[PDB]
């Protein structure tokens, strides 16, 4: 599950640079049901290299060990109960949403 924004309350989200690798490791943390359930993957190990959002989503770049760095897609509960996707591609992406 998200509970990251219920019905998208976004007042204060960031006005940082990248935010702490910890704060998505608890992103990666609370969604790693989510996140193993729909692939399968264990968030412990995620090496995380820029947690950041945009929007009604969360941006996680990290190293998923398997030479991808994709930046985990957590929609806020904005509209879904949980993370939406992922936005992997490393060097040249082209869809928008994930």
């Amino acid at each position: 599950g998200s509970l990251i924004l219920d019905g998208d309350l976004l007042k204060d989200k960031l006005k940082l640079p990248v935010i702490d690798n910890l704060f998505g490791k608890e992103l990666l943390d609370k969604f790693q049901d989510d996140i193993k359930d729909k692939y399968g993957v264990d968030t412990k190990d995620l090496k995380i290299l820029k947690t950041s959002e945009d929007k009604r989503f969360y941006y996680v770049s990290v190293d998923a060990g398997d030479g991808e760095k994709c930046k985990f897609k957590i929609r806020k509960d904005v509209d879904v109960p949980k993370m939406v996707g992922r936005k992997c591609r490393k060097d040249d992406d082209d869809d928008d949403g994930y």
